[PDB]
């Protein structure tokens, strides 16, 4: 049994009127990200929604770098597409988690590692946005914490195609990650 | 300039009808713990309420087998005891006052406490609450390993067992190099 | 998959002429600590010697104000005491045996212990060495927070203070959920 | 009070005959990386050499499947390249200069870097070395999560891939909020 991590696939990151939207490339993965999450859950895997929870926060260095996004209590934090429907169906399940984060990495200042260790999880499966920012930082932390890594290629996206390509190369060649499709089958 | 950490001073830990109550010794520090928290706030310090947030039937938590259900989410058992609860009603919305849910004994474990303290370049933590030999001890040890200067408010920490309370105070002073202070934040000799 | 951790059982902590010696109580566990280590090795367990590596004079270390110089790098005080030292000379080159320098009390703090254990998918640590209420206690608490199952070899841990040794053993069993075992690795009830 | 981090600038990563060499682009920064390190030292900064220390036949290390053997313990591959190596011969024994073995890409992973930095109350790290998109990138991300202000010496970092070098620099500035500086430690606009 593995764990699938769903990173920042919310209105503010995906929708056209989103505060920090990736636009077309992020919208394009909506079908794949929902399909792969449903499949992982059906298999018995743990699902962790790791979602930006921002505040107005003078002490956060990220405030100077990006405009306000994923603000607590706003509709910008709602999950985009059929993924949101999956959460409506199974959000209260013991195997499904909602986790607020303040840094890019899903591990930083959270209890993600603790929850995975409780369940003796050795492999993480990464999905969401952006490939070169919150997926990259999460993957690097996962590597340093000794997890096997899988990346769902058609269920990650970035605003810049060149940055998306760098990150995929980094996952495979530096982190030793397995690149998989929406059916959780290894790509060659 | 500094940060005060308020550890688990809730109804379940302090009140007579508390699910994991420390009883009389925990109740006896109510005046001192509220006094010292108000004083720290008045002089500009950051206040971190680090409170147990447990779920019953959490079979993956090793603590579930060691203690009865306590500080359950949505219950009155998580409410702060005494004038400390009044202080949170008054100033809990101030930018310098925080509420942090925790699952382990240590206030640092699986939380963003270290990140929040580093954002503010805090070098010294002041520890209060219960129990001296469990959630205060674990928090103090984590603080030591993370390079913080440590202050322990002696009249604002308590345990069920006098021998355990005394071990912990000895450990703080002689092994961690912590300063023991009174409810007026003055060094005890 | 289990790993035995051998904490600070060196000349400076054990021998009569040691710089920070626990003396007779530490000397008393020599037979049990060497026996349990050889047994763990025989059973295919990983063995980690986690040993204080201090410098005189380390200005920036908070420990320097609390204790006299001990376990100094390149000195005979860092030599393992008794048959445990003979074991290391025999099997130190084996891929399952490790020597790890540490600067804090905990074996995990600032080391790659957690990394090496995760590489091997170790779920249980077995703790031995000195002192029960300082470098063993700190290692145990870190192990707990990192999700490891814990075993404590009761006859292979020791302290200079008997009351502190008792607190620690109680803390291990009642707070950390650790298993207390003997030198044959059998659970004590 | 700042700390300069010198990452993997050794024979195996830089020299033409190095086992995992970045080649000409890495060799091209030799003048700048030595100059900036000597400058930092003169300004009273701390200097940390954080250097890969791998073992041959380390089957438990995930890196062993990804790259050929490199920076093996006790081999010439671990020797610092260029004037940096001369600087270390001159000032390695100074209390402000450190040598740290590492096994992961990041200088923080499984080391005591964070501990040594907090001991000195360092709030800003200055990064140099190779490769920009691997051990520099991982170190920078770790520094960011640990709340350090970050400076990157642009003419003193290098990669074998120019497009990857460009990505990393953009990532440092736009995502980590790092300051890009030259070999004179002056900000680049
Ligand atoms: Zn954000
Ligand atoms: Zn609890
Ligand atoms: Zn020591
Ligand atoms: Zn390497």
């Amino acid at each position: 049994t593995k764990a699938l991590i769903s990173i920042d696939y919310t209105e503010d990151f995906v929708a056209d009127s989103g505060k920090l939207t990736a636009g077309a490339p992020a919208q394009a993965i909506s079908d794949a990200i929902s399909k792969v999450t449903r499949l992982a859950f059906e298999r018995g895997d743990y699902i962790f929604f790791t979602i930006d929870a921002h505040e107005n926060d003078c002490f956060h260095p990220e405030s100077k770098l990006f405009p306000p996004h994923n603000l607590i209590g706003t509709s910008g934090r709602n999950l985009y597409g059929d993924l949101g429907i999956f959460y409506q169906e199974h959000g209260s399940d013991s195997r499904v988690f909602w986790m607020d984060k303040r840094h890019y990495s899903a591990f930083s200042g959270t209890d993600l590692d603790i929850r995975l260790r409780e369940r003796r999880v050795s492999t993480v499966i990464l999905t969401g946005v952006l490939t070169d920012i919150c997926v990259l930082h999460t993957a690097i932390d996962a590597y340093n914490l000794g997890y096997d890594i899988e990346i769902v290629k058609p269920a990650v996206a970035s605003i810049w195609p060149e940055n998306h390509q760098f990150a995929l190369g980094h996952f495979k060649n530096t982190l030793g990650a397995k690149l998989v499709d929406e059916n959780l089958n290894e790509l060659f």
